[PDB]
């Protein structure tokens, strides 16, 4: 699949979530691109203005991709893979509850996963990796990649 053809890659936060203190959904998303910059040479920024190769977006029900989100529970969130405009971007479903702690979805850890996929990496059969597709609290503060999800990325990068 694609991937990025570049070192430098861009961020920008869309809007937020109002689930969120907005200094926690800057610093989970920070910490969710840390991830996999400790494991490649990518290098992410946060950008405010202008088009970034990641879009975070929040959004509930239809938001004018194909991809309609579901209401609580089920569909999380979703991501694109690498590739120009909607390539890249990471959209979370506002009708989930986000959190910094194991209430409600963390955002962190989902944060995680989908950008996972906005980096051209899909789901793993390990029930251990961050890319398996069922969501599961872990503790954000001691959290580690899987062997899975480090071979994975290093495949596509390195
Ligand atoms: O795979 C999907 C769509 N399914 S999901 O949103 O139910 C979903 C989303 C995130 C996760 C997840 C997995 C591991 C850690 C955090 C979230 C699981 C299911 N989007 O990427
Ligand atoms: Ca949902
Ligand atoms: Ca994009
Ligand atoms: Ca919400
Ligand atoms: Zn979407
Ligand atoms: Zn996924």
């Amino acid at each position: 699949g694609p991937v990025w053809r570049k070192h430098y890659i861009t961020y920008r936060i869309n809007n937020y979530t109002p689930d969120m203190n907005r200094e926690d959904v800057d610093y989970a998303i920070r910490k969710a691109f840390q991830v996999w910059s400790n494991v490649t040479p990518l290098k992410f920024s946060k950008i405010n203005t202008g088009m970034a190769d990641i879009l975070v977006v929040f959004a509930r029900g239809a938001h004018g991709d194909d991809h309609a989100f579901d209401g609580k529970g089920g569909i999380l969130a979703h991501a694109f893979g690498p590739g120009s405009g909607i390539g890249g971007d990471a959209h979370f479903d506002e009708d989930e509850f986000w959190t910094t702690h194991s209430g409600g979805t963390n955002l962190f850890l989902t944060a995680v996963h989908e950008i996972g996929h906005s980096l051209g990496l899909g789901h793993s059969s390990d029930p251990k990796a961050v890319m398996f597709p069922t969501y599961k609290y872990v503790d954000i503060n001691t959290f580690r990649l899987s062997a899975d999800d480090i071979r994975g990325i290093q495949s596509l990068y390195g």
